[PDB]
């Protein structure tokens, strides 16, 4: 009973099936090479391949109940539905007594779906916690009402079928693709409903063990959608002062919990709030994170006051913020983003500088050339060099100043290729 | 007492704005150098009219224009149309054209005169004929393939000048060639009275009668010439009669390091080997510590540099610098080539930045917390890319994006750069 990756399993089929309904199942899950399985034979005998391979061909799906939390969704809650398919057997909506017609679009076009009324008490855990109660199916996923699914494909039912037939232990997050197209991998939305997992947190909420620990995240090859950041369609310092107050009731909850006091720092960075306090709220999250079994967000906090500390310059204390998320985080690739960054900086106030002083130590000082008197060529360096430093402004406005045709041709060339290509 | 000529031009400013005296005066450039004699004290309001009125009164002194010819049907009456009535005799010394170059003078030019005079590779020798066949007190030389911007009875003007203020020197119009750049120690127009005669068979200048070496003053002339215009001329065939003549005045003056500068120049042009070239210039360069005559000194010195740099030899480079800061501290083309060489250091460490970024972090199981997709990443190397002006790079990785925040800054660079058309 030998245990080994889910990618050595992928390699394996990718050899003797490569149409098998189990590797088509397995390529769903991303990072495969992590989480690990137990076999119960020697699966390089061929039989016992073809076995395991004809075993899950057969094995059950797993009942999926889709869980919708709404108030006030008539705007989207139709393409939410619509994106979901036939998939699930069973769709829970949990209103918070919408206004709008939000339950109507519900009643008349989705017959199938059954809506449950519960009123609004602030906190996201509650109503999730709700929707588990009411979930008559083996596993649950969440989607939000803003939230729509591109390419359904029955990828929620092989999922839980897979997860459930290798008793691999997590939470599965699909993908969620914000309207800038910016991707979260980590989103805690489908579980078994037999384990005990309960949701925690009044808002930011996450699944936790009915142990207190917390689970892996498993992310799988769904794409679901959100506009719910959009500024053209919503109100986002509506959502934002929503958060920010639920986030201090969960501070006042719970101090020397750094999860919270992140998000606080977080929010009011949304807001645009004084950084010096954004700042000091992440410093003592980051210190709080030491007590603490709980790491969750560290790494985003830590990001969070590196980005400050690099506008502010203060480069030996953004190195030092640097050095410690490389040593929590030996392989994120962030670290030397911030490297490169500081870099780069210097590299572009060396640029200005050296443009500064050629163009003020012949500004036309009477000194003289012998290369060109109209000092086009030294025109043509400062060209270059406003370029470099991404001041085109300058660029175009000595440009105008060229009195020749192959001091000009550089900048010409140049700008003609931008317009076509 | 003697001032200079600037301080003549101050006092008039002054007191006779419209006088012919300063009118005449702000034709030479670069004032403040070159003295004259002025004959007491002209803080006098009257001895100052008098000076003024008598400059009125004075004569012009006659000039000649002396035009050397060889088959220029193309330009010839281009060149003769530009020279108006001014002068008081036109002469042209024809080498035997076979085109219709003095048919043109005689049928469309009747008040020129023509002599004939075979070519014997030696430009003074034609120069100086042109000078023994002169009636004028002046002479002034232009070129076939030259023609002047604006008259304006200037030579005229210029010539009073000089004569009036007792100046010793030759005259610079400033030549103006077709890529656009202007030449300001040519050296064409002096009084044939005073025992000065045209040396060298090519590159040939004016000598003094005691073989001394003319100061000369350039003025405000414009003439323009197209005859390095590969367009119109066999810039090759040009280039190989220099060098015949070139190579004649090295065997006739071994060690005058003259004839090394022009040899190293058109051996250049014409893209010899670059080590014979530097050694040419080397030799000359050490010639012309031997020697008073340092005309086209900086020209060598300068011309070694470009080859130098191209080679990446930056500390000989910069032994040529200082030895050219040294010999002219006041010569804006060492600081030029100082900040070339700090540019192409800088682009180095930018394109090792870039280099470093993209092969450690991109397509290789590391991770981010800020962006799963690397495009924060990705932006900084497009960044970096346009900096070195690679922008083929730049639209390449532009295109991997997926985020909008991602995109936005390399778009804006764009549309503002493209608004500016
Ligand atoms: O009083 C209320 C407010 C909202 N709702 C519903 O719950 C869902 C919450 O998502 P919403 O779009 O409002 O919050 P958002 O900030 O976008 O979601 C994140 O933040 C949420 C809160 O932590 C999280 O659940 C979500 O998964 C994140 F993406 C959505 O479908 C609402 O209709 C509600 O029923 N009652
Ligand atoms: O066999 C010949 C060849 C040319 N000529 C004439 O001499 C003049 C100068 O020649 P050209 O313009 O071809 O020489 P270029 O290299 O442009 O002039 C420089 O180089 C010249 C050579 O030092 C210098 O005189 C000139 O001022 C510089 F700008 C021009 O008007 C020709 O028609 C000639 O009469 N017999
Ligand atoms: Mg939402
Ligand atoms: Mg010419």
């Amino acid at each position: 009973a030998s245990m080994e990756t889910l990618n050595d399993l992928v390699t394996r089929l990718e050899h003797s099936h490569p149409n098998s309904s189990l590797l088509k199942d397995l390529s769903l899950i991303q990072g495969n090479e992590q989480y690990n399985y137990i076999k119960w034979g020697d699966l390089s005998n061929s039989q016992n391949l073809n076995e395991l391979v004809f075993q899950y061909e057969k094995a059950p799906y797993p009942s999926i109940t889709c869980g919708i939390l709404t108030y006030n969704e008539e705007r989207c809650i139709k393409r939410c539905l619509d994106s979901l398919g036939s998939q699930f057997d069973e769709i829970l909506v949990l209103d918070s007594h919408s206004t709008d017609n939000t339950t109507k679009i519900i009643n008349r076009d989705f017959p199938m779906v059954k809506v449950i009324y519960e009123p609004w008490i602030d906190d996201f855990s509650f109503h999730r916690n709700k929707l588990i109660s009411l979930t008559s199916s083996e596993w649950i996923y969440y989607i939000d009402a803003d939230n729509y699914c591109v390419d359904s494909t029955n990828k929620f039912k092989r999922v839980a079928k897979l997860i459930q037939f290798l008793s691999i232990d997590c939470i599965i997050s699909p993908m969620i693709k914000e309207h800038i197209g910016h991707v979260y991998t980590d989103n805690r939305k489908m579980f078994s409903v037999k384990k005990g997992i309960q949701f925690k947190g009044k808002v930011h909420e996450e699944p936790i063990n009915a142990d207190g620990s917390i689970p892996q995240n498993i992310t799988v090859d769904i794409m679901i959608c959100h506009d719910g950041y959009d500024p053209e369609v919503i109100n986002l310092s509506e959502k934002n002062d929503r958060n920010i107050k639920l986030t201090r009731q969960m501070m006042e909850e719970e101090p020397s919990n750094p999860k919270w006091l992140y998000f606080y720092a977080r929010e009011l960075h949304y807001a645009s709030e004084d950084t010096h306090i954004i700042e000091t709220l992440l410093i003592k999250a980051i210190d709080l994170y030491k007590q603490s079994t709980y790491k969750r967000y560290q790494p985003e906090a830590i990001l969070l006051l590196c980005s400050i500390l690099f506008q502010k310059r203060q480069i030996r204390k953004l190195n030092e913020y640097l050095d410690l998320l490389e040593e929590l985080q030996p392989l994120c690739s962030d670290v030397n983003y911030y490297r490169s960054l500081i870099l780069f900086y210097d590299i572009r106030l060396k640029t200005g500088k050296l443009l500064d002083t050629l163009k003020s130590s012949e500004l036309e000082n009477n000194k003289y050339s012998f290369i060109d008197s109209s000092k086009d060529h030294i025109k043509a360096l400062l060209i270059e060099l406003y370029c470099s430093i991404d001041d085109w402004e300058g660029a175009f406005t000595l440009f105008d100043e060229l009195q020749s045709t192959e001091a000009r041709n550089k900048f010409l060339r140049r700008v003609k290729t931008i317009n076509t290509h």
